[PDB]
C-alpha cells in the first residue's frame, strides 16, 4: 500500500545510522524503484552505480561542510557542490538554525498577510546588487528566475514595439519552455521545438556579433526587446568571455534600448570571487537572475532582481505575474543567513585565493599531461580541466569518484569536467583534491600507454612483453617504456 | 550595509514574541520595505491593508493547526489555506518532525549519488495513483509541474507528428511562459505574447465542443499533441464539469490518439473528497500534475506522474529534462509525512463531510441573501461564494477579515470568493466560520440597504430620516425599513 | 518553355514551375525548399538585410525593409536576416543555426539588390 511504503520510508527518515545488511536492503530498493519508477537511464550514465562498485554510492548525510557520506559510510570532498549550490557548505550551521528557527514559527506564508521575510530579503538584495537594481521578485529555483526576467522583459518592451531576444550559443538558462528558448544547446531544445517565437542566438564573448544582430533586427522591423546571458558559460564548459565584453554589451544595450539580462544563476553568490561576476567589470544589468547558492545548500529559491524602471511594469496589477510557493518564509530565512555568512566570514574574497591555487594545480597538472588534457580553466571556485575525449574525461570524473573525490560529469556528456567545491573548502582538502587528480591522470596515462603497446604492430609479442611486465613493475616508467616501445615499432617497420 | 540588514532579519528569525513597539517598528518596515523593494501594489490591492486596522496585518507564526497569529497576537482562522496549500493544516506535527528530521541528514542531494528518498516517493506516488501511473519526475512549483508535463508530451508526440495542444478557457496552469500558453485568463497572457505557438482553447465542460477542435485539426494537418484540463477549475471559480465530462474527454483523447493530462495541482491531496478529484469518476490520465498540498505546507514541491509508456521518452537521455533543485531530501521527506497523514488520519474521508456540511452552509446563507449572492458552489473542501459585485465580494472577503476569519480576494478579482480551509479543520470552527459569514452577510446588506433609502428621490429627508433612524436601532429589518421606504417612496412617486 | 529554360539555364536547372508574378515565383520557391528540406529536419531561412523579394505574406517573411513588413507582423516563423555580401556573416548565422537546432532549410538572395539600391555585392561572394 501506499500507506506501507510512506511509513518504510518515514522511519528510514528518523534511523541515523546503518547495519551493514540494513545498508544492503536500502541500496537495492534504491537502485530497484530508481530502475522502475525514477529513470532507469540514471543507472546507466551516472558515475555512481558504473563507479559504484559491488553497490551504488547511495546518499546517506552530510559529513562536514565539504564532506559526504554514502549508506557504507565511505566520506566523499565534494568538488562538485551540488554544480554552484553548497557554496557555503553542506548543512552550514548558520543556515540550518536560520532554517530550523523559521521552520519552528511558521514555515509558508498565507499568501495574504504581508510576510516580513520577503521584505527583509527584498531590502537586503536591494543592499547587496550594484546600481539601480532594486526590487525583488521571489521563485523556486533557476529556471523559474530567468522565466519571470523573460515576463519582466516581455511585460516592458512590448508596449514599446520589441519582441526579439538575443541570448548566446553554449547558453543555459532553464529546461523550462520559456527559459529554453533562451538556452542553447541542440540536444536540449530539439524535442520540444516549437519554443518561443522569436529567439535568436549570437557567439558569446563576440561584441562584433551582437552589434550586427541588435542592427539587423533593428533594420527588418524585429527590433530586439532584450539580451540575456551568463557571465561566464557555466555548464557551456566555463567559457570565459574577452576582458571589457560584458561592459561592451551593456552599452551596445543602452545604444539600441534593449533591456540587459544576467544569469548569474551559476556565478552569483561569491563563486568567482565578487558576491557577482558582474561585479569584476563593475556592470549594472537591468534584471539579474539569482538561485542555487541563494538557498545555502539548504533551501531552493531564485530571485529576479531588477532596475525600478523595469519592474514597475508589476506595480499596477500585482499578480500579473505571482507564484505559489516564491518567497516563503523558510527559503527566505535560508538566503539572509547565506547572505549573512557569505558577508561575514567574507568567502568571496576566500574564493579567489583557494580558485587560485586550484586552478593553477590543475593547469599545472594540464603540462605534465597535455595527452589527456587539452586545458584548464576557471574564474574562481568555479573551474573546469577540458580533457582530449569524452572516454578520457569519464574516465577522469569516475576515477577519482573511486579516490572518494566527488567532480562532475556523466557517461556521455563528460569531455570537460567542472570544479566547484564549496567555498569553505579547507587548504587542507585543496591539496587531497590536487593529489587524488594527480593519481587519476597517473593511472589513465598508464592505461592509454597499456593499450598504445599492444597494437604496435611492427613490434612482436616478445618485445610488448617485456613493456608490459615493466609497465604493472614500474606504473611511472608508462611514459618511457611507451616512447622504447614506440621507438622500437619503428625499428621494425 | 547588506550585512546590517541581514543580522537584523536574522535576529527578528530568534525572537518569538513581541512588544507592542516592536510590533508598531516591524509593520512600519515591512509596510515601507513593501513599498520599495516588493510591490507597493500587494498594499493597494490587499485585503490586509485595506482592512488591516491601523496597521496591517502582518504574518507571524502559526497558531493551531487552523489558525494563524499576526504580529499583533491576533488569531485568525485560515479558509484559504494558502489558496490549496495547507491541507493538512499549519505546522502538522508529523510532516514538521520528518522534515526537521531529513534536515539533521542531508537537506539538498549533491546530485550525483543515488538519492533515497526520491526513489521512496516516486515508488509511494506510484502506489497512491490510479491505474498505469508509474514514473514520477519531480520539481518544485505547480507551474514547473506543468512544463514538465508540456515537456513529456511534445517529446512523445512530436515524432509522431502531433504538435497542438488543446486547453480549456477559464484554465489555469502556471504563470511560467510554457504553462502560461494553457492558462487562459486574458489579462494573464497578453502583456507576454507571443507566446508558444499551437495552443488552443475550448470550453469548459463541453464535450460537443471538444470534439470538434480535435477533428477541425485532424483535417486541417494539425493534430493535437495533449489536452490538457483540471478536474475541476479551481481558480476559474470552483467550476465544476457536468458529470461524464472527465470520463467522456478520456475516450475521446484515446480515439484521437492524444495525451490526456491532468491539471490536479489544486484538487490533488484529498481536497475533494478523493485522493485525486479523478477519482469520482475513476479517470487515468497519461499525465497527472501534483504540488501545492503535496509539500504539506512546509515545503515547496511539484510532481509529474506519467504512464511508462510516455515517461519512456526521458529513458534513453535521462538529462534531457532535469530541474536543480527538484526531489531534494527534505522536499521528499515532507511528501511523504503528508501522504502519511492523509492515508492514516483519513482526511479525503474528512473532507466530503466537512465539505458538505460547509457547503450547505453556505447555499442556505445564499438563500436568504438572494440580494447579494448569485450562488455557492465546491466539491468537498474546495469551494466558492459566488457575489453580484466585486464591489459586494471585496467586502465579504474584508468584512470577514475583521472577524478573524481569512477568506480570498483582492480589490479588483473578488466577484467569487474561494473558501479552501485545511483539510484538519474542526467542527467547532466549521460553525465559527458559517456563523461569521452571517454576520458579514448581515451588516452588507445593513450597508446595501443603507444607501437604497438615500437616493429614493420622491422620499422626503423626513421620513427618510425615520428609516435611518430605526435602521441604526434595528439593523435587523434592514430588509423590513428598506421595503418599507421603497413602497413610501412609490407612494409619492 | 520548360524545355527552353532548361537549355537556357546553367548546370543540373531542369524543371520549370509557372506562376503569375515576381512574388509568387519567390513563394513557390520558398515552398520547393520547405517540401524538400523539412523531411530532413530542417526549418530556418536566411535572407539578406535589403533585400526585396515579395510583397506576399510568404516572400514578405524573406523580403526586409523595415516599413514593408512591421504591419502585416506576425509573418512567417524562422525567417533570419544577415548583411548582404558579408560571407563573414552567414557563416556565422548557419553556424549557429546549426548549434541551437535550428538547422538552416535555405539560404534565399539577389545577385544584386536591385530595390536595395543597386547594392553590388563583392567579387566572390
Amino acid at each position: 500500500s501506499a500507506l506501507a511504503c510512506s511509513a518504510h520510508a518515514l522511519n528510514l527518515i528518523e534511523k541515523r545510522t546503518l547495519d551493514h545488511e540494513e545498508m544492503k536492503a536500502l541500496n537495492r530498493e534504491v537502485i530497484e524503484y530508481f530502475k522502475e519508477h525514477v529513470n532507469p537511464g540514471f543507472l546507466e550514465y551516472r558515475k555512481s552505480v558504473t563507479a559504484g562498485g559491488d553497490y551504488g554510492a547511495v546518499e546517506w548525510q552530510a559529513g562536514s561542510l565539504n564532506t559526504l557520506v554514502d549508506t557504507q559510510g565511505q566520506e566523499f570532498i565534494d568538488c562538485l557542490g551540488g554544480f554552484g549550490i553548497f557554496n557555503v557548505g553542506h548543512r552550514n550551521p548558520v543556515v540550518v538554525s536560520a532554517v530550523q528557527n523559521q521552520l519552528a514559527k511558521q514555515p509558508l506564508h498565507s499568501q495574504e498577510l504581508l510576510d516580513p521575510l520577503r521584505a527583509m530579503l527584498a531590502k537586503t538584495l536591494a543592499a547587496l546588487t550594484p546600481g539601480k537594481l532594486k526590487y525583488s521578485f521571489f521563485c523556486n529555483s533557476g529556471t523559474e528566475s530567468v522565466e519571470a526576467a523573460l515576463k519582466l522583459a516581455k511585460a516592458y518592451q512590448s508596449p514599446r514595439g520589441k519582441f526579439t531576444f538575443i541570448a548566446t550559443s553554449g547558453a543555459f538558462h532553464g529546461k523550462s519552455l520559456g527559459a529554453l528558448s533562451a538556452t542553447a544547446k541542440s540536444t536540449f531544445r530539439k524535442p520540444f521545438m516549437p519554443l518561443l517565437p522569436g529567439f535568436r542566438h549570437v557567439p558569446f564573448g563576440n561584441i562584433e556579433a551582437m552589434r550586427t544582430a541588435l542592427n539587423e533586427c533593428k533594420k527588418t522591423g524585429d527590433d530586439v526587446a532584450a539580451v540575456i546571458l551568463e557571465p561566464i558559460q557555466g555548464e557551456g564548459g566555463v567559457i570565459l568571455p574577452p576582458p571589457g565584453y560584458l561592459t561592451a554589451v551593456r552599452k551596445l544595450c543602452d545604444e539600441f534600448g534593449a533591456l540587459m539580462i544576467l544569469d548569474e544563476v551559476q556565478t552569483g553568490m561569491g563563486r568567482t570571487g565578487k558576491m557577482f561576476a558582474c561585479e569584476h567589470e563593475n556592470v549594472q544589468p537591468d534584471i539579474l537572475c539569482l538561485a542555487k547558492a541563494l538557498g545555502g545548500g539548504v533551501m531552493p529559491i531564485g530571485a529576479t532582481i531588477a532596475t525600478e524602471e523595469v519592474f514597475s511594469v508589476l506595480f499596477d496589477n500585482p499578480f500579473l505575474h505571482t507564484t505559489t510557493f516564491g518567497g516563503n518564509p523558510l527559503a527566505c530565512a535560508a538566503a539572509l543567513a547565506t547572505i549573512n555568512v557569505l558577508l561575514e566570514q567574507n568567502l568571496p574574497a576566500q574564493a579567489e585565493q583557494k580558485g587560485d591555487m586550484l586552478l593553477d594545480g590543475f593547469r599545472q597538472l594540464a603540462r605534465e599531461y597535455p595527452d589527456l588534457v587539452q586545458e584548464a580553466r576557471g574564474k574562481g571556485m568555479l573551474m573546469a580541466i577540458e580533457f582530449v575525449d569524452n572516454e578520457i574525461g569519464y574516465n577522469f570524473a569516475s576515477e577519482m569518484f573511486r579516490q572518494r573525490v566527488l567532480v562532475a560529469g556523466t557517461l556521455n556528456n563528460a569531455k570537460t569536467i567542472r570544479i566547484e567545491p564549496p567555498l569553505t573548502l579547507t587548504i587542507e582538502q585543496c591539496e587531497l583534491v590536487i593529489k587524488a587528480a594527480r593519481k587519476a591522470l597517473a593511472a589513465m596515462r598508464q592505461q592509454v600507454a597499456f593499450y598504445e603497446i599492444l597494437h604496435l604492430p611492427n613490434l612482436n609479442e616478445e618485445q610488448r612483453n617485456a613493456f608490459i611486465q615493466s609497465l604493472k613493475d614500474d606504473p611511472s616508467q608508462s611514459a618511457n617504456l611507451l616512447a622504447e616501445a614506440k621507438k622500437l615499432n619503428d625499428a621494425q617497420a
